[PDB]
């Protein structure tokens, strides 16, 4: 089974606890989390204890080894404003033991080419860019907004236009991910799925023999609830909506096996194609908070987790 979903519950705040919260959240096995009775099983649930480094382990460790060997790999990232999705996703960058997932996966990369012979020519180009509204901008370049898709020789869709650059050091590629998001179109979260491709690239010398994986780390937004039809918040609740809708569509196809996987529903799932294909390893990670106070939010979450795989 390549295709995961995996769900993390955080500790709550201290300001929670004064504040007077219940904890509601039910734990059976190593993957079955119940909320009022109510059970979800996913393919791991990782209980308030567990730390940042067995987070890693379990979710991309295997990801980063395949994407080490040629092969593609995505992760999907989930939750709601204060479920702790950022502290998992990027935590305490300077804490070797409070540093979330992709700082982890950088270093993993970075410390695998550091200790290869140079018989191997290793290369690393990162990309950055975000559909919201279904439009896809460069986070890499201001002006490079409207992105279109198009399909190679072999048939493959790619982002016609994206910006690659070069990176040379795991500061170089956390530099990146700041520009990035600094650049969105605007802890409350955006409205937009932002997605950053790590393309490790390596020729072996006299066999001339190439490899390129790629990692994809996608920030998805959440489908949140009905507040007060001022602005666009409107017309990004229909997008984000859709766009969940036709990910979790492909995700099934692919969990069971389908001949008919939908990858041309939404944008994002045609540029995600071929790595979510080629029964390539996908790891879907939402945070959840314990909270009773979040209880319709848990809910939410749960639901997208299970409506994801299966």
């Amino acid at each position: 089974s390549n295709i995961k979903v995996m769900c993390r519950f955080r500790p709550l705040n201290e300001s929670e606890v004064n504040r007077g919260d219940k904890y509601i959240a039910k734990f059976q096995g190593e993957d079955t989390v119940v909320i009022a009775s109510k059970p979800y099983a996913f393919d791991r649930v990782f209980q308030s204890s567990t730390s940042q480094e067995q987070v890693y382990n379990d979710a991309a460790k295997k990801i980063v080894k395949d994407v080490l060997e040629g092969y593609n790999g995505t992760i999907f990232a989930y939750g709601q404003t204060s479920s702790g999705k950022t502290h998992t996703m990027e935590g305490k960058l300077h804490d070797p033991e409070g540093m979330g997932i992709i700082p982890r996966i950088v270093q993993d990369i970075f410390n695998y080419i550091y200790s290869m012979d140079e018989n191997l020519e290793f290369h690393i180009k990162v990309s950055y860019f975000e559909i919201y509204l279904d439009k896809i901008r460069d986070l890499l370049d201001v002006s490079k907004t409207n992105l279109s898709v198009h399909e190679d020789k072999n048939r493959v869709p790619y982002v016609k236009g994206a910006t690659e650059r070069f990176v040379s050091s795991p500061d170089e590629v956390m530099d990146t991910i700041d520009e990035g998001k600094s650049n969105r179109h605007v802890e409350h979260s955006s409205r937009s799925h932002s997605i950053f491709l790590i393309n490790v690239k390596q020729e072996n010398t006299q066999t001339e023999q190439k490899l390129s994986g790629k990692l994809y780390l996608v920030d998805l937004a959440a489908s949140e609830k009905v507040s007060k039809a001022e602005g666009a918040v409107l017309d990004e609740a229909k997008n984000i909506n859709k766009s969940l809708s036709a990910l979790g569509n492909v995700i099934s196809a692919l969990a069971e096996g389908s001949t008919y996987v939908p990858y041309r529903d939404s944008k994002m799932t045609r540029i995600l194609q071929d790595s979510l294909g080629g029964n390539a390893r996908t790891t879907i990670v939402i945070c959840c908070s314990p909270s009773s106070y979040n209880e319709s939010e848990t809910k939410s979450t749960l639901l997208f987790g299970q409506r994801a795989k299966t």
